[PDB]
């Protein structure tokens, strides 16, 4: 998981965002913005950076922490190791993150609405 990574592929970003309910004009603007995640795994403990402004998120697998988006929605939330994943259940909302041959692929999932983010290891 450590490492820096920059997002190439992204899908269903507008049905999600739209399901979040921010309006069509930030996400036309925000859909340009080309996002950098910095990760530093030191065993379970994880320090998890955006970049593009920058919000940097700290926590441990299998302990509750405050997860904070990048626009500042924060959530009480405990981070599970499933089969390589890094799992967040929450009320209507998963999220699972993973290496997939040095690409950070991150899945969120509201309703019926899949989103799904690549990032290029740098």
């Amino acid at each position: 998981f450590t490492g820096k990574f920059e997002m190439e592929s992204e899908k269903n970003y507008d049905e999600f965002m739209k399901l979040l309910g921010i309006s069509s004009d930030v996400i036309e603007k925000a859909r340009n913005f080309k996002i950098v995640t910095e990760v530093q795994q030191d065993g379970q403990d994880f320090t998890w950076s955006q970049h593009y402004h920058t919000m940097t998120n700290k926590f441990t697998v299998g302990k509750e922490s405050n997860i904070q988006t990048m626009g500042g929605k924060t959530f009480k939330a405990t981070v599970q190791m499933e089969g390589g994943k890094l799992v967040v259940n929450f009320p209507n909302y998963h999220q699972t993150s993973e290496i997939v041959g040095d690409k950070l692929v991150e899945v969120s999932t509201i309703g019926g609405v899949t989103y799904e983010r690549v990032s290029k290891r740098l």
